[PDB]
């Protein structure tokens, strides 16, 4: 009977594949065939019977076999615009670890803030969420991660518990970067789609702008961040030695030497890449996106990462009778996480197979017959629906689905069409459970410290915190701003 | 005095001095990302996977394609087949299955010096039918320098004969299958697009006209390579015996590997052209959904599931992503974004009418110039680089001179794989050059004699037995006027 115990994750794979086969065979519709794929692929990284990148190739195997989408179309989703930003930023992250730009930022910050385990997991949440309201969510988690990984590395190495304090700064960065993106419109991509859709569906309204979006979400994002900091720190880890452990940090700073030539070039290109992401289209000032304002939406944040990320292959670093560049590409293929680029692309082919089948439209059509309900319960069914569907799909894919559904739903029962749209837009970007749903969650699995069950157990509590603040906010301190109780005049009559 | 040291820093800035793109509107901008990428591919001023990301950078900057559209062309159906084939290539040499069927085609033939280098030339030509010719050249070459060491221990001339017969026979065997190399998979990807109504190019009909084409070449290359170099027996047949008795009986991890290698080879033929209908009639309502590359992912993903030891699978992901070439996935995918960048810009319509004065010579003369040009050009550049730049040039030329598009592209996707000279041409003969033998002059004399017999079979092929298979004089319903 002991042979079952050692092969417990091989018999499990052939079980759930065969026992769920009555679902797409008895039922013949393509919604029941995409639901079989969404039940098999999703439970293969929850229980983790297989590695995470093998199950991401399973969308590209049974979606052509069921007749949902061809093999040419399911293969064009494993490399999207996320991977051009992902490639061009780990050409920067490679050339700061080789020339050791970190350990000169981590051995300078630790001897300025002190070796405190409790007040350094708040400086990584309050500075990330301030940096995230100007940049994107992906480009913020890609910069502050190789520096804050070196900070927790040096404090552990200055001991002359370590496995559980590395899961904090991985999770406090993936969560604070998406929490700080709720504050402004141009802070994330989900808030920009809602701003474009509301200004054309309801013209002559004129309320949503910079500053008006801030003062109803900045009190909402500050309570979530201060409650996530208590919840994340308690779940993982709830001066005769301090004087000795503060001298190892100073002594390791002396053997570095002066700052060389090859660290200033990476420090300069760390700034120009950050001063071009911020100055692209900041909304309240025109930027260099108004120079290309004849082919709009062509040059994105991924061409900025490739413009400076490919300059590390050119700049000379050390003479040899050739020269040597900064990154040389031989130690780039060993530094690039090639398992994340398949795992993220596997979640993109599943969000494109649900749209082609109709399973995303099937769930959204069940929300429209809820007209015989109170005005607060129709939010509560809708707000937990978008948080569930955003764990398998991307955030710009869920908001374009539900905005043409909730807009005729917010006109038949004479309710204001911002009392439903606002608590469904903020809860769209509450992707905390799976790393296939959020690109800030995928620059956190590229370090090998967290498991999948450590994100589900620690991200399920942040969703209850995140929903209960917006549900509190939709009744207090937002209803005097946009007047969410009376039916407005920029809406249809009947 | 120091301008020779920083050699390709001052050479890399040719994005400045030939800049005649601010004068013209749109087609001079697309033919600026075609000439910068080409001179960086021919001269190799960059790591050769960096230049594939330059069409991802300066195509949206000019205003030709959006960044969401140029990014989707970096992952075709070729890459799902590339992942599934190098799941077999890991499990073949991790469990030493490649050392067993190489000491079996040796000692079944004799130890004669002219029969030894025919068993080596036919072993790697059969392994290259299914694997990529780069991957199977990295397996037989560690064995081919262990058999020849024990032969002479029972000199320098017979060493380099074995050095270049391994590299040349895998390149000959890299064709006869669409999934045998990356050059054949680029063309069939480019031919299923841009001519979608044509259904005449599959795995079955590719085997019929090109397997005679590589049986004349492989038999008259072994004769030619023997002529250039040359022309106690119980100890040679005993020193080979002890290594085959050093590896014990066939294990469980080697029986399973060659079962999943035969079944994957028994498929890709059971899509079954016009003789029989195969399992492409099982999925009848969806005609082109389950393609040639969803079988490589079906078999190749079973290696991570089948138990091997104590559990641990047949292969792990750690030894997969340290084994798969990610340089090829960016270089091939970076050429598809450039080939689809000269279709949304009208560059391959301006070349598709300026070569109308070329459409006055007879049809056999258009082939011989355009096949000797790409054969002379594939000796200095890599094989997915020369087939990338010429496919949006030859196929607009074919549609304007009233010739079949299969009449030019079939003898030009085979002649571009004839990289037999100096070793920067292809990693088939760059693996064997890393050893201390086969000086660069000895690859010219051994490469020129096999490149003449290479293009003489293709020029004899497309006039005798290929015309009754594709009807190359009868300009078709597709490729419209
Ligand atoms: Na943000």
């Amino acid at each position: 009977f002991s042979y079952i115990l050692v092969y417990r994750r091989f018999l499990f794979v052939v079980f759930t594949v065969l026992v769920l086969l009555p679902l797409p065979i008895v039922l013949h519709t393509k919604e029941a065939e995409c639901a079989y794929t969404l039940f098999v692929v999703a439970t293969f990284w929850l229980t983790e019977a297989l590695p995470l990148s093998v199950t991401a190739l399973l969308p590209s195997l049974m979606l052509p076999m069921f007749g949902i989408m061809p093999s040419k179309k399911v293969a064009s989703a494993y490399f999207k615009d996320f991977h051009l930003l992902l490639i061009g930023v780990i050409c920067l992250a490679t050339s700061i670890e080789k020339w050791n730009l970190h350990k000169r930022i981590a051995l300078k910050m630790v001897m300025m803030v002190g070796v405190n385990p409790a007040w350094l997991t708040l400086g990584f949440m309050s500075s990330t969420a301030f940096l995230s309201m100007w940049l994107s969510n992906t480009s913020t988690a890609a910069m502050v991660m190789p520096i804050a990984e070196a900070v927790v590395q040096q404090i552990i190495n200055a001991e002359a518990k370590g496995h559980v304090t590395r899961k904090l700064t991985c999770l406090c960065i993936a969560y604070s970067s998406t929490i700080g993106g709720l504050t402004t419109i141009t802070g994330t991509s989900t808030n920009l789609i809602f701003a474009e859709y509301f200004n054309t569906r309801y013209p002559d309204c004129r309320c949503l702008n910079f500053g008006s979006w801030f003062t109803f979400s900045f009190p909402a994002a500050l309570i979530i961040l201060l409650l996530s900091w208590i919840w994340l720190q308690w779940l993982f880890l709830g001066t005769v030695q301090q004087k000795a452990c503060a001298e190892v940090i100073k002594q390791e700073y002396q053997k570095l030497g002066p700052i060389r030539y090859q660290e200033i070039v990476t420090l300069v290109l760390f700034i120009i890449m950050a001063l071009l992401w911020f100055s692209r289209d900041p909304g309240f000032v025109p930027g260099w996106s108004a120079l290309f304002s004849e082919y709009p939406g062509f040059a994105t944040d991924s061409t900025v990462a490739l413009l400076i990320g490919l300059l590390f292959f050119l700049i000379p670093a050390k003479t040899l009778f050739d020269y040597s560049p900064l990154i040389t590409w031989k130690e780039f293929q060993s530094f690039m996480p090639w398992d994340i680029a398949i795992l993220v692309g596997g979640g993109f082919a599943l969000a494109d197979g649900c749209e082609e089948s109709g399973l995303s439209k099937w769930i959204g059509n069940k929300l429209s017959p809820l007209g015989s309900l109170p005005a607060w319960l129709i939010i509560l069914i809708s707000s937990l629906m978008v948080t569930s569907l955003t764990e398998v799909a991307s955030n710009p894919a869920t908001i374009t689905l539900f905005l043409p559904i909730l807009s005729p739903l917010a006109e038949a029962i004479h309710v204001n069409p911002l009392y439903i749209l606002i608590p469904s837009t903020l809860c769209t970007s509450f992707a905390f459970l799976l790393p296939v749903a959020n690109p800030p969650n995928a620059i956190v699995f590229s370090y090998g410290h967290l498991k999948v069950i450590d994100m589900v157990k620690a991200g399920l509590g942040v969703n209850i915190v995140g929903v209960a603040v917006v549900m509190l906010g939709i009744c207090t301190w937002i209803v005097p701003m946009f007047d969410l109780y009376t039916y407005p005049s920029w809406a249809p009559a009947m």
